[PDB]
């Protein structure tokens, strides 16, 4: 019983959604082709790049339904399902991407800091196994989110998709576990791997002065863009979940939470650029 206004939800959303779709479909297709090229020539990263690109495409394919939801005034026309599907691909499909980012970070760390050891952990079979485990986590979370019937009507008859304003009791625990597992473990792993890589490259001898300053720029760029994409969403998520429940409070930070959610969609554009384009190998096949 708290019609929240959503002027912003209907103003900045379409531009972002259309720009993301247009920029990120061909980019991800080309990244998939590059991943094929890598996986052909016995490289362990190719599995991770291909899986990350597939996850990005799965996210991207869900925007058109959300785009039609935004175009229309508060209405969700297609069916009584696919809101429990596109909801998954919009809210809980952003973590397969972070899982594969952490996999790439650990692979790089074991490749550049301990090059003489752990030969059996950098083979194709291990990559397939870990990929299957991550996708099985996706499938178990996906068999979750369906025991709960999540569509409600508005005072002015509309259909909201995957959000309940006075946060429900069953969603607070999901928010807490989501924050911890998805943004305190992956960030620590990323930082603790990239510090090791930077130390190893600065202790080297054969790399000229120029290239160590380059690798540094790439690593800091990757970490910073990841933080700018994800951190505000999780901070506002905690802010809402812990001590921001009363309906008046709820009406207050609707902007903040949806702006953070809108911003977290740039991963699909950032990932192919930072992992498939800024590389001499990618420039040698174009």
């Amino acid at each position: 019983s708290c019609t929240i206004d959503h002027t912003i939800h209907q103003t900045l959303a379409p531009v972002v959604y259309v720009t993301v779709l247009v920029v990120g479909f061909p980019a991800n297709c080309l990244s998939l082709y590059f991943g094929y090229l890598q996986i052909k020539a016995r490289n362990e990263l190719g599995v991770y790049l291909c899986n990350l690109t597939v996850a990005d495409l799965f996210y991207i394919c869900s925007l058109p339904f959300w785009l039609q939801y935004v175009l229309q005034h508060d209405n969700w026309s297609h069916g009584d399902l696919s809101c429990q599907v596109c909801g998954i691909l919009l809210y809980e499909n952003i973590y397969i991407s972070v899982g594969f980012l952490c996999c790439i970070s650990v692979d790089r760390y074991l490749a550049v800091a301990h090059p003489f050891r752990f030969h059996q952990f950098r083979t194709l079979k291990a990559a397939v196994g870990v990929s299957v485990v991550i996708w099985a986590k996706e499938l178990l979370t996906s068999i979750y989110f369906l025991m709960h019937e999540e569509v409600i009507e508005d005072e002015n008859q509309h259909r909201v998709c995957f959000e309940h304003y006075p946060i429900q009791a069953w969603q607070r625990a999901i928010n807490y576990y989501r924050f911890l597992v998805g943004f305190l473990f992956p960030i620590c792993l990323l930082l603790a791997s990239y510090q090791g890589i930077l130390r190893a490259v600065r202790r080297s001898h054969g790399t000229q002065k120029s290239r160590k300053d380059q690798i540094q720029r790439l690593v800091l760029s990757t970490v910073v863009i990841f933080l700018a994409c994800f951190l505000p969403y999780h901070v506002l998520l905690l802010v809402r979940s812990v001590w921001e429940a009363s309906c008046d409070f709820a009406k207050g930070v609707f902007n903040a939470y949806h702006f953070s959610l809108l911003l977290t969609s740039f991963n699909c554009v950032a990932d192919p650029v930072l992992y498939c384009f800024v590389s001499e190998t990618t420039h040698r096949d174009l």
